[PDB]
């Protein structure tokens, strides 16, 4: 009923603040962004350092997967997002339009979109094979956090430090959804589960939520952890047990039980805020990444 | 703790016995295979005729779906799989290689190979770009029903009449794990569970069995329907309940619990044998089909 996660490997290269690490859906790598404008890609299994993407000018907030584990995508200060072919390095697109940071970036399933949120308080949805930008949804009325499609990519879910998440018509750009509680704490990280039916949200109230799409109504939170600051990504976890996943303000990855909501697990061994983490697709493995006193990544293993 | 499937549509266009329904990943469509040489597509929840694809010779034993929801492969009576566009009909590739009936077939959760199955005795991985077969490997000693990737593409189950299910690596083709009981009854079809972990084998001494492949022993065993003659699919239902599902030959569908193997529905108004059923990926939805007297698809939602 509880996991056993245990640290078994330790990642270092990047020279500043990891930002993000990312599974590839097939399970073999691990993309890591920084603060020192680079993309790492790290062997899922082993740590095995694996090689660096470069050409962003200043530092990525984000990188994101295409559905094929082929394609990156990484969200920069640069104003610009850029699409990566990972086995040749090469810098296929660069998506220029959003007038600020941008913050947060996707692939769509069918992966011929990208979807981005910035600093400017927009949501632009971009085409990955022309780079053209083929929407901006004037979608807040501060910083974007997360960028999320659904399973079908029909929706996209987005949340700002304006305290909204709100769900997007993919092919109308119109606002089908608000999503609110009782209060509004400013909303740092928003995604679909994988069933496209309920939306994990963290707020910088160090609370966790899960909403029910369709009812628009707060099922569960998740609370004991540090988060009032950063955007620290959550993550379902559904290869063994079931659990929600999370970085913390005070150094540790925290892990609850799914249903209960109890803490179940806290992960010991950063030295700085664990601003990231990733569940791999098929085993449980989780990874982390903590900021810039630290700027080492950890690969944990347990039995569910 | 028990489901309560119930009829919606029935679906009539085949002028032949249906052979296999398959549900499309993005939860959308369905396809058909029939002895009538013809894939027709419905739309999955209204259960709407949609387009028909023709090009095969001698009739389509078995249909399958690549991971985006955009092409088809058919193992045909013809002794060729052919892959289609699903948008244009358009026959892609005509894989050529099996020396007989071409009985099952899938793609590989990758969606860049093909495996496929033959009354010659022999597996064949395909490559879906260039379709050429990559790999033959000596199957069986007999027929072989069923080819299956699991959920990290790194197997291929394969059943047979020979009473046998064969293991191979995707990679190597090497045969890691030949799967015996205390008989060795035909073995009419196999397939993973969707976590890949577990085997689900049907033989015709009227039985289906849970399979832990590694260790090498049956976990669970499934009786109570007719089977003896026909390779009728079966399939865990995870959207809801946990379940088995299954056609049967006297014209039902069986659903079990997958835990205590109790029969929880049988679904009654097919009038021949039921060969094939499906769940719907996100939602509490079956699709079933029947043999040459019956002739239909039925389309069954349930609650729970
Ligand atoms: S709801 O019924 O109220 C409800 C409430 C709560 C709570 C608290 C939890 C759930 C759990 N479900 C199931 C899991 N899930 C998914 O969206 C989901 C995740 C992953 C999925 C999936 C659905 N279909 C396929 N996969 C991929 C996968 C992963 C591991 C092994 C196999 C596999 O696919 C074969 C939600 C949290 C809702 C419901
Ligand atoms: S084994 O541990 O001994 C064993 C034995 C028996 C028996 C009898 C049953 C099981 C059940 N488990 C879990 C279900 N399962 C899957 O193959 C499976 C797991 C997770 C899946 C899935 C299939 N499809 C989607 N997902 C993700 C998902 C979807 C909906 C709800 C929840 C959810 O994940 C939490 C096998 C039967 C093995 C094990
Ligand atoms: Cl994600
Ligand atoms: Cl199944």
């Amino acid at each position: 009923v509880k996991p056993n996660y245990a640290l078994k490997f330790t990642l270092a290269g990047h020279t500043k603040a990891v930002s993000s690490v990312k599974f590839s859906p097939n399970g073999e790598w691990l993309a890591s962004s920084s603060a020192d404008k680079l993309i790492k890609i790290w062997g899922a299994y082993d740590g095995k350092f694996e090689k660096t993407i470069s050409g962003h000018k200043l530092g990525i907030s984000d990188v994101a997967w295409s559905s094929d584990s082929n394609l990156l995508v990484s969200a920069s200060d640069d104003k610009t997002l850029k699409i990566w072919d990972v086995s040749s390095g090469k810098c296929l697109k660069t998506l220029k339009g959003h007038s600020n940071y941008v913050f947060c970036c996707n692939f769509n399933p069918q992966s011929n979109l990208i979807v981005s949120g910035s600093f400017d308080e927009s949501v632009r949805i971009w085409d990955v094979k022309t780079g053209k930008c083929l929407k901006t949804l004037p979608a807040h009325s501060d910083p974007v956090s997360a960028v999320h499609f659904n399973r079908d990519g029909s929706l996209i879910v987005s949340s700002s430090y304006d305290g909204l998440c709100r769900i997007w018509d993919t092919a109308s750009g119109q606002c089908l959804k608000t999503l609110i509680d009782d209060d509004n704490p400013p909303v740092s990280f928003v995604k679909f589960s994988p069933n496209g039916k309920y939306i994990l949200a963290a707020t910088l109230d160090n609370t966790l939520k899960l909403w029910d799409y369709s009812k628009g109504k707060c099922l569960k939170t998740y609370t004991g952890h540090k988060n009032e600051k950063y955007c620290i990504f959550a993550n379902f976890s559904v290869t063994g047990g079931k659990w929600i996943v999370s970085g913390s303000e005070d150094n540790l990855v925290y892990i609850w039980n799914l249903q209960t909501k109890e803490i179940v697990q806290k992960l010991q061994g950063h030295t700085d805020v664990v601003i990231s983490t990733a569940c791999h697709p098929t085993e449980n493995i989780i990874a982390s990444a903590a900021l810039e006193n630290d700027k080492t990544i950890k690969l944990w293993k347990s039995d569910c």
